[PDB]
DNA sequence: GGATGTATATATCTGACACGTGCCTGGAGACTAGGAAGTAATCCCCTTGGCGGTTAAAACGCGGGGGACAGCGCGTACGTGCGTTTAAGCGGTTGCTAGAGCTGTCTACGACCAATTGAGCGGCCTCGGCACCGGGATTCTCCAGGGCGGC
């Protein structure tokens, strides 16, 4: 039975989606979950496609930017697995946190 | 002798160039008012190079122990791979409504201008409170007289 040692497919796979440019959520879980934060706020709300398009690029932006302030936080701690601490620290340096 | 590889010619697909048209927005020309450049005066802050004295911070050295780092063990939790499920993605129905765009009318609301005056800024006088000076009441240390002992 052939297997790939635990790591080299984690780079192949940085190095693929590092190279894309597609979102990597799909739309429609992303679109129910942009209905469901908004009708907490104003009952009956419509949406233009390119309205969620723009909230999804965002997110996407968002979370990869945290992801490589998460993964500088686990390297600085000398570990190469992040944690929800990383996460947390990133977001208090950033200013988002406290 | 038959079929296969390859070269040249012809029809078709597709991005790009030029022609046409509207229209509306930018440009040309003229006029005017005020924004800003320039000028003079006054006054206060900043610059550069010094001096003097205080003093607390900065620097230096040294001992020691707390903490950073390296190594090792271990166990668990995450990666990896496969089979199965499931839901995303696409195409589709069917009506109604929201919204952009366009046109039209009108009215209340805000810009603008003149006169006015009352709220904001500065100084002056006074009070509330804190402090300086004079006088009365209370308690502490001291000098002298009386009595006793010794030669």
């Amino acid at each position: 039975p052939h297997r790939y040692r635990p790591g080299t497919v984690a780079l192949r796979e940085i190095r693929r989606y590092q190279k894309s440019t597609e979102l990597l959520i799909r739309k429609l879980p992303f679109q129910r979950l942009v209905r469901e934060i908004a009708q907490d706020f104003k009952t009956d709300l419509r949406f233009q496609s390119s309205a969620v398009m723009a909230l999804q690029e965002a997110s996407e932006a968002y979370l990869v930017a945290l992801f490589e302030d998460t993964n500088l936080c686990a390297i600085h701690a000398k570990r190469v697995t992040i944690m929800p601490k990383d996460i947390q620290l990133a977001r208090r340096i950033r200013g988002e946190r406290a």
